């Protein structure tokens, strides 16, 4: 019954968003795993401290089944995502998002994590909130306007700003 | 008469009460160093986070004059402050916020921030915001319940939650 979150910190990462997401579970006791889209565990943030996380993107590739939910952190490593499309992490991104989604996992969100989500095809059908920017990617999804979208099992914000619109129910829905 | 700003961190620090500074510091170009309050440069979050910053608080000492404004960011470090406040870093801390506030710099923080402001007198007369568990510790200050307080050079907020209230006149002051 106790859940499971694999979070998924890019490099760099905004360290606004990512530590919302794990400073409320530390304070509401839900588990966690930080992985990092990387070769290295060992990170930085957009504003450029050095974060060194739990794990890597690597290892988390076969254990899916061992987490309940998935949360993409996003960061500056997305507008030059397509640059660097080809790279090991970036391809084991898209085959995590992937299975989590076929698991019918928690997929959380925020900023372009609707976008890479919808890359893959999970989105088909489900509203999701993302970047102003990242709208016209929206193929497969619906996106919309709003501060955050709640849709099934997809809990998606429009940026690190409007996480708060959600976070509590994301909370609430854990533990 | 370009503005830097020194930042705080303590041991371990609320990580989403920093990274709200820091992310919006560098969105905006704005300068500025994080020094930990701890032995070493190499911290961690509340949530368990391994966290490497730029310097230490002790080679911040003589150097205040370098910088316009400090950043108080509040942590599971203060709750346990009584029992190390005769620690090396925590004498460094106070006697670094004094200097600060000698020169009229922009003062910084939330949650404890304005408590460990209150600490050396500095908040003398001025209307500061705090948490609610440290506001019987406001003796010099006029300590609220509002969320945030900006009063002269003194910027200080609730919690971490109620850092978005002045932030955006914090950056203001800032360019
Ligand atoms: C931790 C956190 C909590 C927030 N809470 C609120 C809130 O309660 N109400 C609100 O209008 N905006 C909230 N915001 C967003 C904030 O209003 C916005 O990002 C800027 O401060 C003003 O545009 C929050 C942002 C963060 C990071
Ligand atoms: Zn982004
Ligand atoms: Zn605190």
């Amino acid at each position: 019954m106790a859940k499971k979150v694999a979070v998924l910190a890019v490099n760099p990462v905004n360290g606004c968003g990512l530590f919302q997401y794990l400073e409320a579970f530390f304070e509401n006791g839900i588990s966690y795993k930080v992985f990092a889209v990387s070769d290295t565990k060992e990170i930085k943030t957009n504003s450029g401290m050095v974060l060194i996380v739990d794990d890597v993107i690597a290892n988390l590739k076969g254990h899916e089944d061992e987490f309940d939910a998935l949360v993409f952190s996003c960061g500056d490593a997305v507008p030059v995502f397509q640059q660097y499309a080809n790279q090991p992490y970036n391809v084991d991104l898209m085959e995590v998002i992937k299975t989590f989604g076929e698991k019918g996992k928690m997929m959380i969100g925020h900023c372009a994590g609707a976008m890479m989500f919808d890359f893959t095809g999970i989105t088909k059908g489900k509203k999701v909130a993302v970047h102003p920017l990242a709208k016209p990617a929206i193929q497969n999804g619906i996106a919309t306007d709003e501060k955050s979208e709640i849709d099934g099992n997809f809990f998606t914000a429009q940026d690190e700003n409007t996480i708060w619109t959600m976070l509590p129910k994301v909370i609430e829905a854990l533990k």
